[PDB]
């Protein structure tokens, strides 16, 4: 589990969100695992606006921040899960390392800002949903 907290937006898997999520909706888009709901309260988090392939992300299974180097955003095909068929992913960035299903939410981040969640794993592998792209987080 895990958010980013920008502005009066919280972004989470789409997977993960909450009834509360849902009626307070603000973005989804399914074939990136993103999810988008307004908040009463201010965040503290930045957006990184850049094109930065190192970073550093949270694995709660490990309680851990890993150093990592990660592909650029990419159409990625992942497999079945239990809240998804097999399909293509977009805006999927991969890297080496752990993770689990538990650790979807964590977050990847790079010396300007936070750059996505973690959203896929498996085989040594963990993939993350990139929002560098959603420069209307910073505003309105
Ligand atoms: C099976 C699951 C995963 O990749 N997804 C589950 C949830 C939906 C994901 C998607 N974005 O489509 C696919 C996974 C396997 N390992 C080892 N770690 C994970 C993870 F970190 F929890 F994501
Ligand atoms: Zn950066």
């Amino acid at each position: 589990s895990g958010a980013i907290y920008v502005g009066n937006y919280r972004v989470v898997n789409r997977h993960l969100a909450t009834h509360n999520d849902w009626a307070n909706l603000v973005w989804e888009d399914s074939s990136r695992d993103l999810l988008v709901s307004s908040t009463t309260a201010q965040g503290c988090d930045t957006i990184a606006r850049c094109d930065c392939q190192t970073g550093v992300y949270y694995c709660s299974s490990r309680r851990k921040h890993y150093p990592v180097s990660f592909s650029k955003p990419s159409l990625i095909f992942v497999e079945a899960s239990e809240y998804y068929p097999a399909r293509y992913q977009s805006h999927l960035m991969l890297a080496v390392g752990h993770s689990e299903p538990g650790d979807c939410g964590g977050i990847l981040r790079c010396q300007h800002g936070v750059v996505g969640i973690v959203s896929t794993g498996g085989n040594g592998l963990v993939g993350f949903a990139d929002v560098r792209d959603l420069l209307w987080l910073d505003e309105e």
